[PDB]
């Protein structure tokens, strides 16, 4: 995989970030993981989570997968980067999402983020509370 410069255009919650990618606005939504609706417990939580990292980043970066580049919905599939480090990563870590939507051929970082899920459960933080 490789990553892809984009532009912060708002982030909209904790799994969906709008950005300028190759010249044109996209909705993106962050692989292999949930974050809970912002009306849930813990969305708010997880929507100011990632609109703190993705809008303090001096530059993020998107870096599609091998398999389906966008979902039914026209949103973008990625995983976000802010500044070298990965939110979808970050907010598993914080117990902020959970590890889901894992589809075989779309699941490179799928060990990544359950090492985090499990450390987050572990430390009962946040959804794990
Ligand atoms: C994360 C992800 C979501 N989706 C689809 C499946 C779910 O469809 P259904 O909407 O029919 O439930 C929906 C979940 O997104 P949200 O969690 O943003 O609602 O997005 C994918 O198709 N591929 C993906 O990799
Ligand atoms: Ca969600």
């Amino acid at each position: 995989l490789h990553k892809e410069p984009a532009t912060l255009i708002k982030a909209i919650d904790g799994d969906t970030v709008k950005a300028m990618y190759k010249g044109q606005p996209m909705t993106f939504r962050l692989l292999l993981v949930d974050t809970p609706e912002f009306n849930e417990k813990y969305g708010p939580e997880a929507s100011a989570f990632t609109k703190k990292m993705a809008e303090n980043a001096k530059k993020i970066e998107v870096e599609f997968d091998k398999g389906q580049r966008t979902d039914k919905y026209g949103r973008g599939l990625a995983y976000a980067y802010a500044d070298g480090k990965m939110v979808n990563e970050a907010l598993v870590r914080q117990g902020l999402a959970k590890v889901a939507y894992v589809y075989k051929g779309n699941n490179t970082h799928e060990q990544l983020l359950r090492k985090a899920e499990a450390q987050a459960k572990k430390e009962k933080l946040n959804i794990w509370s």
